[PDB]
């Protein structure tokens, strides 16, 4: 019946879903959530052999372990053990698209299983099998005898085996299919892979069971009461003593117990469901839950009979919330969120789509410690414990169905055709049976890029009728269709338009505001943090802020989806797109998080903590006014450390309590300070800081800070005078500066410093000549290819431009003698096919002191593109261990991401002053830096700079970070100007333009010293 | 203003002037001007200016030079944006080109006086024998700053001896979104701390 080519046929014998259970034979286990006696993993050793199709398959295996097969753990993907290869790739589907049909190279993984099974297993009830996820469509046999097939990759798919299965020895056999009509309906942007790589359980529930419960809470206007409504199904056979009851406990105390024989109200004609029964229970003050305060209650639904004996208990963890739409605004619990979001997809750098609970717990603590308060599922339903913890720990959830045909022409080709309903919808319906009673869940969505259908218009209207406590996104289609409750965009930009035909994305601010629209706007992606990522996210939060209906959004994303490989002598390093053979890949494309695989933060992180922060703060003379963004709760974990310094130098500190109720203010009163034994600038910085420890942080946890000059003290006294004098040297190659045990040296032909000695020391490597090119930013490059040029990005402008080969051509290098010091003086065109795009203009002059001041005014054309930089760059010879400046930091920070940075003296290890970003570019500059130091090296000016082991030429010549070699010496640039990052999207070009170096003329000034 | 420094220094093509001034008040430094003047075989006076601006001092009105010329001629001809008067948050209508009026139109008669008649993205300006190149906004007419200040109805101004030039490297904007609260937008404001800009000053 070739089933998996047929979107008509998405399972075969598959029992009905629901909401997670365990059949508890036993109250107190199932009020406790502890294991249950009735619930069993089969995950763990596994036998498995790889097939390149279906047709190879041999019958013997429904019977007999084959011999070839190896033993492996489940579950698991059976790429990340090597038996085929994944593959990246972002829009195009990796097959040819002709549905419903797939390759006739099928990969196919057989996976069998030798187990035993009580005896009391049998003997009574019913047991069944559970496959949490199987990707991406599979049949099962259990004893050599068929028993069904199941489709979608992302969902849990149950099989009875109770007339299959023997006490003692079974053994069960997987045939999965790599690819079936079902991966039509998954073209996500991410790895594409196959297995068993969610959890296997068998579960034994009696012959009369709770076959279903939902759980619902309504409250009065005040929130200050509830009423719970439980609505119990059973399949097997009906009896008039049969009963439900439903009790829900806050910890150790029940509140509330309800107790009914079955029989529904009545529906219509008919009747009323003979079957069910609906228990309400009044709550009183209920304690509400929040991603602040997740208080949550235990339901425990005992399916028994009437003289009291148990038959089971199911159960699950409730919280008291309303979500509602009103008058423009998503409201929880009455009050107005503002969405700090992450979209996270299931990733593991070892196991590919293998979830764990370290990991997700991982996750969600990084998550909260950077103030993140919901998570996007991008884009399927995910593990059943993810929702779990997100209901505990305190995030709010989109839910989404595992629907994406992103690769069709045009997108909504499938999602407009009534052929394909069906099968989407059991993939929306299939999610809300089995998640609607997680309070973590606040919004259901349709799935992700698949243009606007009507099956969506369907559907979107099915889950209304179905679950009214939730509202229904969904982005296709121009984002603001009549599928979704919330205009719910995707790089939508702040206040740029980007009108493309049918489907244009306006700013944010003016979405809102369009002819007749009321709705809120939450974007479901936007700062697409693709490597050096995240320039103008402050952009967003100041929006965010300012609008009420602009309620915030989901970043993209999580974390990097790269992979670990291998090299020949054993040394992991991180993989991408093409790295395994795939081909065609989308190469880097697949590596956008927010932290690496491994989880470690990459730079842009803090940004998004910063501007994410829960506390809003002014400065006006003395008074610091705090100013709370939590909506439930006062900050009863926190206090207020202040601390003022001059240039670096402590001053004055100290702390004080914060008792700030919800959406209040508190104002602190600094104390009188004793100003500054001189010149330079005083800086206050406050953080707000958590005593005591939480269920996701440490005592001690930094949740916000910010910054403020205060008073400046220009310095107008001169410094003494030196008897030294510097005298110079000229010959007809070169001009030299000699002073003391110092010597400069500048050579004629090119007009650069060639060479500094300290002592007998030589100092440079490289001779010190202008920049104005940085390797290229993944945001920088967008989708250009050497095959497939795009002229529009940033990096094709400027080649196109000639800026990477332009050539310095001297113009003038003269020396004079002043009074106390000699000024060289320079000016260099930097051209291309003759035109001049550079013009650089310097003076170098060395005292008595043995500084040397060096100004620069550069020219640059107004026709040629904006320049990444407008800096100076050398190899040093020395590399010291650690670098030391006075300016922002203490972690890496650009132009349009440099807010969460701050105004300090930080010391470092060189090697932090390099971003390991795993596709290598321009990486670790520090802002508004007004001195530098580097073993006997000190710069002073007002300047950006990096200083790392690796040229711009190595960085730009490099695809991978696991291939750089450190260089000898130290590469420093140092930047009077630099260009932004840009960020809003990593496909067209991004950086504002505030941000670009547009000005014509620029000036900029650095002392060089040695001390 | 107060004098930090002031030497000269013989090049080889040229004389070399450099100064540093500080202005104060009350004690308090308020902006400090550091320049240099290069005077070379052409005849030509090149002024390289860079000013601090204490970063907690109100940010200031204008950064530049002004002086009063003995010279009193009929008109002005600029390079740079015109041919009315324009300021940096009301200079979308000028239009960039070589423009040449009598003087008195590069005043404008306000009934209240003030600062009047900017000019901006000038690159070269022609006084009598004077010209001025560079990149700067700047006014020309009879009627010092001071006197703008003190004289509240235009018809009791009165044309001083000479010419006053004020040549401004940067110049705030005006604002108008009211007439009653601080209304110039913040990229107008002059807090960039550190300013620098440059002339040269040459005869015919
Ligand atoms: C490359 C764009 C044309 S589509 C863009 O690609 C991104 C790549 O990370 C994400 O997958 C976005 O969801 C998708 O819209
Ligand atoms: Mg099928
Ligand atoms: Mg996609
Ligand atoms: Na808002
Ligand atoms: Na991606
Ligand atoms: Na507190
Ligand atoms: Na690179
Ligand atoms: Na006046």
């Amino acid at each position: 019946r070739r089933d998996w080519e047929n979107p008509g046929v998405t399972q075969l014998n598959r029992l009905a879903a629901h909401p997670p259970f365990a059949s508890w034979r036993n109250s107190e286990e199932a009020r406790t959530d502890r294991p249950s006696q009735q619930l069993r993993s089969l995950n763990g050793e596994w036998r498995f052999a790889w097939f390149p199709a279906p047709e190879a398959v041999p019958e013997s295996w429904l019977e007999c372990d084959l011999p070839e097969a190896d033993t492996v753990v489940v579950p698991s993907n059976w790429q990340m053990h090597g038996y085929d290869a994944p593959i990246y790739t972002n829009v195009t589907y990796p097959i040819t698209v002709n549905p419903p049909f797939v390759p006739t190279e099928n990969p196919t993984g057989c996976y069998s299983l030798t187990f035993n099974v009580d005896e009391s297993w049998l003997q009574e009830g019913q047991t069944r099998i559970i496959f949490d996820g199987v990707n991406s469509a599979f049949h099962l046999w259990c004893n050599g005898r068929w028993v069904g097939y199941g489709q979608d990759s992302r969902l849990p798919s149950e099989f009875d085996l109770s007339a299959f299965l023997r006490a003692g020895e079974n053994r069960l056999a997987v045939m999965v299919l790599r690819w079936s009509d079902g991966s039509y309906l998954e073209d996500q942007d991410m790895w594409r892979m196959s297995g068993i790589f969610r959890d296997v359980s068998l579960l034994h529930k009696p012959t009369t069971q709770i076959s279903d419960f939902h759980v619902a809470t309504r409250f009065n206007d005040d929130f200050s009461r509830a009423v719970l409504e439980a609505e119990v199904q059973m399949c097997g056979e009906l009896r008039d003593y049969l009963r439900v009851t439903v009790s829900l406990w806050q910890g150790e105390t029940q509140v509330a117990s309800g107790t009914a024989p079955f029989g529904g109200e009545i529906i219509d004609e008919r009747g009323g469901y003979a079957d069910r029964v609906t228990l309400r229970l009044n709550v009183e003050n209920p304690k509400l839950w929040s991603a602040e305060i997740p208080n949550l209650y235990r339901a425990v639904v005992e399916l028994h009979t009437a003289d009291g004996t148990l038959i089971e208990a199911e159960a699950c963890d409730v919280g008291f919330r309303e979500v509602r739409i009103e008058n423009g605004l998503l409201l929880l619990n009455g009050k107005p969120l503002l969405i700090r979001g992450v979209n996270r997809h299931e990733h593991h750098p070892l196991h590919g789509q293998v979830m764990d609970e370290q990991t997700m717990v991982q996750d969600i603590l990084l998550m909260k410690q950077n103030n993140f308060n919901a998570v996007r599922c991008s884009h399927y339903p995910n593990h059943p414990l993810w929702y779990t913890l997100c209901d505990r720990y305190g995030l709010y959830v989109v839910d989404e169905a595992n629907i994406e045909t992103h690769g069709m022409v045009p997108m909504n080709r499938l999602t407009d055709d009534p052929r394909w309903l069906p099968a989407m919808s059991e993939r929306v319906t299939r999610m809300v049976q089995r998640d609607r009673n997680h309070p973590s869940v606040i919004i259901w969505s349709l799935g992700n890029e698949s243009g606007h259908g009507a099956n969506h218009d369907a559907l979107y209207r099915w889950i209304k009728s179905v679950d009214p406590s939730r509202p229904v996104q969904y982005e296709g289609g121009g984002a603001d269709t009549t599928a979704t409750d919330i205009i719910c965009p995707m790089y939508a930009r702040v206040d740029e338009d980007q009108p493309f035909p049918a489907v244009p994305k306006w700013s944010i601010k003016k979405w809102l505001s369009l002819p007749g629209e009321t709705r809120p706007l939450i974007l479901c992606e936007y700062a697409h943090a693709m490597g050096n990522s995240l320039g103008g996210f402050a952009k967003y939060w100041q929006a965010f802020r300012q609008y009420p209906r602009l309620q915030g959004g989901f970043v993209w994303d999580w974390v990097d989806q790269s992979l670990i490989k291998y090299d020949e002598n054993g040394n992991p390093w991180s993989a991408y797109g093409g790295d395994f053979g795939d081909t065609p890949n989308d190469r880097q494309f697949c590596m956008n998080g927010l932290v690496f695989a491994d989880r470690t933060p990459h730079p842009a992180l803090t940004e998004a903590k910063h501007q994410q922060q829960f506390f809003q703060f002014r400065l006006s003379g003395q008074t610091i006014e705090v100013t709370s963004e939590y909506l439930f709760r006062h900050s009863d974990n926190e206090l207020l450390h202040w601390m003022v310094a001059l240039d670096g130098k402590p001053l004055a500190s100290g702390e004080v309590p914060l008792d700030v109720a919800p959406q209040g203010k508190q104002l602190i009163e600094l104390p009188e300070l004793p100003q500054p034994e001189s010149a330079g600038q005083l800086w206050l910085t406050v953080r707000v800081v958590q005593p005591n420890a939480t269920a996701w942080s440490e005592a001690g946890h930094i949740s916000a800070w910010q910054q403020w000059r205060l008073a400046e003290n220009l310095s107008v006294t001169l410094p003494a005078a030196s008897h030294a004098i510097p005298h110079l040297t000229t010959s007809e190659m070169d001009f030299c500066i000699e002073l003391g045990n110092k010597r400069w040296q500048f050579n004629r032909q090119s007009g650069f410093l060639s060479q500094m000695w300290i002592g007998d020391k030589k100092q440079l490597l490289t001779p010190l000549r202008d920049q104005f090119t940085r390797a290229p930013l993944d945001n920088d490059i967008g989708v250009s290819e050497a095959t497939r040029i795009d002229p529009n990005a940033w990096v094709e402008r400027w080649k196109a431009a000639g800026h990477y080969q332009a050539e310095a051509a001297l113009l003038q290098c003269t020396a004079d003698t002043l009074a106390d010091a000699v000024l060289i003086t320079t000016a260099h065109a930097w051209q291309h096919q003759g035109k001049t795009l550079f013009i650089s203009r310097k003076t170098y002059r060395i005292d008595g002191s043995g500084q040397m001041a060096i100004t620069v005014d550069v020219e640059v054309a107004s026709d040629t593109p904006h320049p990444a930089r407008i800096g100076l760059n050398c190899q040093l010879a020395q590399v010291a261990e650690r670098v030391n400046w006075l300016g922002l930091g203490p972690q890496e920070n650009y132009p349009d991401r440099l807010t969460a940075a701050c105004f300090d003296r930080w010391d470092l290890p060189l090697s932090d002053m390099y971003t390991p970003y795993v596709f290598p570019s321009e990486n670790g500059l520090r802002c508004g830096t007004r001195e530098l130091n580097y073993g006997p090296h000190q710069w002073r000016g007002d300047f950006q700079f990096n200083i790392s082991r690796y040229s711009q030429q190595q960085l730009m010549e490099t695809s991978h970070r696991h291939l750089l070699h450190a260089e000898e010496g130290t590469w420093l640039n140092i930047d009077g100007f630099h260009m932004g990052i840009g960020g809003d999207d990593s496909w067209s070009p991004s950086v504002s333009a505030e941000f670009q170096l547009s000005a014509g003329r620029y000036h900029y000034q650095l002392v060089w010293c040695q001390k």
